[PDB]
């Protein structure tokens, strides 16, 4: 049995810097997870990503997750008017925390858009069973969750309206959330209900300091990396990580799905000689090295799309334990073996669906007090019952009541 | 037990003349199926549209099914540079028909930026069941079909690469199509390989005569047009329909999903008093009338999300049958009758995926001759089987035999 479970994720890519990383992990014999912005495929990300998209064959053809981290970084909010040159220029302002989010729709529309692009540049890209654009992500700046039913929490701090976390009169207020903050959360409803989960993390792989020349150089080094992962074991570091706007701060502590298991943040462009220092030269030697002492302590590395274990025929499940099939979640309902032929589904008597969505949706066990959507309308359930196709909120006014507006 | 089964599908809306359009199908105690180009929506798709999102509203607020038409109806085709006059330029020159596809990526992304630019100006518009944006289509010009895995079949002179139909020296070749109508056919799996559907038409409901100033008023009249549809109940009319451009000449006549069914093809547009005609005035009246005396004659009405019944549960299948399940297509592997717990999937031993895709999919009848698929590369299926997960084509040689290029 392992120690524990290690999720390595990697974010703003593809990236030239993105090869020899994922060369490095076929090297350590580890598959990991990559959250992209396809943007960089168009060339205008401002980095250097002439081959973007040999990196991002290479990473589906190596065998690991692709995932989605919207087209361009939500760099839309983070100027005028949106162009070719948006990403150097808001790299000259610094501003990327501030005014983040701001029309939830257009930012929604933001990861769709990535579909897009990903699936223009590499148009075979469907073909891969690991390509899960369309079922995983995460959003920019933010350390939100959307797993389960029961299983979210939002980055109350994430992102601010004015001032920055380090900037003096810098003000950070979890139970009254800046305007960014609320667009992300409303973000993350939006992706939820179109199929998607979504996944923070646990520790961030990151420069030591920021104040010098070449920040890559002081990333953390391999065995203190593996100390901080072995800390956040079972310690609940969403809550305690720094800085506050990296904080996750209702993640629900101890909950089963995230028992044992350690979601490792960090970016490709930290692993490259570049603008942000020698990082290819000095970092990637830190990776390799850091994927084989995780072995020797006992870890094992697994993809995004196996943090909810997919169902498996011939195990037993207790009432209450959460599997993922083909996508989407669901929890037992009764304990039971689980059989070829009974798998869970919108019809099953032995599992329910628990998508983090919000969305009215067949077989879901709802509980008095849950609100959802129906045909442009919200409901309250008055009372706990499992939906199905007759009981819809718009006749079954026992089940649901009516909320009114504004 | 009806005389059959009429699908009313409306093409081209949202628009103006969609409101009173739905209305008469409400007050005709029907629901019908809209396939939606939601440039309407911005206002650029030259019609009187300042309604659209009323419309779009209104349609789904009344049940009736919205499918997917692509944004633009291809006139980025018909164009050098599409912008907010395009669709009037394409009118000025009536070159719709000609290059109508030529880029199959970019073509087949107009459809999933049509569900963009939807789910922006209704943000609620997931939350209705009656919404089949995501799995419903069907492309613009064409006689399209991708059903099943064995009902599938291209409108092979839908569209020129030079003349149009009518005029002098235009020459149709089904065994060799036009360079568009490749590309369509292309674009025909990219969109089965997102999980649609798409489906052609039996009927054309239009004018019987294009050569008057106004020809929408010689729209057929409501008792000829039950006689057109009497005759196309079991008699294969995709392969005899006219004009030529409308055939689906290799249409699998008899089949099983196709039997007891009409569905009927027409637009909003030609229900609205303009530049058409008194369509309005004259027209509506015909649709009223249409639906009255064709449930006097014994038809039902139903939509295309059930053109392939749901599973339904008691119901016994034989092993052949086809069926609609979650959105994915699945034919009965053995006789049985259908439990509450034991549905289709991609682990069940009583059905097999029978999606109209090509890319290699889990639990699938391969046969030998099919072509799929895996990780950028085509693989042909040497010996017929039911795909699993450790049958990977990459691995399996004694399965799948990998295809060279150029
Ligand atoms: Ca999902
Ligand atoms: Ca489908
Ligand atoms: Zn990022
Ligand atoms: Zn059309």
């Amino acid at each position: 049995t392992p120690k524990g479970t290690i999720y390595l994720t990697f974010d703003d890519g593809p990236v030239n810097a993105s090869v020899e990383v994922i060369k490095v992990l076929n090297q350590g014999g580890v598959k990991a997870t990559f959250y992209f912005n396809a943007w960089h495929l168009d060339g205008i990300g401002d980095e250097n990503e002439d081959r973007a998209l040999e990196a991002l064959k290479l990473a589906l053809d190596s065998g690991h997750i692709v995932g989605n981290h919207s087209y361009d970084h939500m760099i839309h909010n983070c100027v005028e008017e949106f162009g070719p040159t948006s990403g150097a220029d808001c790299n000259a302002t610094g501003n990327h925390q501030i005014h983040s989010y701001q029309d939830p729709v257009r930012d929604a529309a933001s990861f769709e858009q990535n579909l897009i692009t990903l699936e223009k540049y590499l148009p075979t890209i469907r073909s891969y069973p690991n390509y899960k654009g369309y079922e995983l992500a995460r959003l920019p700046y933010t350390n939100g969750w959307r797993v389960t039913k029961h299983f979210q929490a939002d980055g109350l701090c994430a992102t601010s309206d004015n001032l920055k976390p380090w900037e003096p009169g810098y003000v950070c207020d979890p139970a009254n959330p800046s305007n960014s903050v609320k667009a992300s959360i409303q973000v993350q409803n939006i992706l939820a209900n179109q199929g998607y989960q979504t996944h923070g993390w646990d520790v961030d792989w990151a420069p030591e300091n920021w104040g010098i020349p070449m920040p890559a150089n002081s990333l953390t080094e391999a065995v203190p990396f593996l100390a901080y992962v072995d800390k956040a074991l079972n310690s609940c570091s969403p809550t305690t990580i720094e800085p506050i706007n990296s904080k996750t701060q209702e993640f629900p502590c101890g909950t089963p799905l995230h028992a044992d298991k350690v979601i490792v943040l960090t970016h490709d462009f930290l692993f490259e000689d570049g603008k942000r220092g020698m990082g290819a030269t000095q970092n990637l030697p830190k990776l390799a090295e850091f994927i084989r002492i995780a072995k020797e302590a006992g870890y094992v590395f697994d993809t995004m799309d196996n943090y909810t274990p997919r169902w498996s025929v011939g195990k037993t499940y207790q009432a209450g334990e959460y599997v993922l099939y083909q996508g989407v979640v669901y929890k037992a309902v009764i304990s039971h073996t689980a059989q070829q032929d009974w798998a869970p589904s919108s019809t099953s008597s032995l599992w329910t669906n628990a998508d983090p969505a919000t969305n009215w949706t067949l077989n879901v066990s709802y509980e008095q007090g849950d609100i959802v959507n129906y045909k442009g309308k919200r409901y309250l359930v008055s009372v706990p019952h499992v939906s199905q196709q007759d009981w819809t909120p718009d006749t079954q006014n026992t089940l649901f009541t009516a909320l009114e507006l504004r």
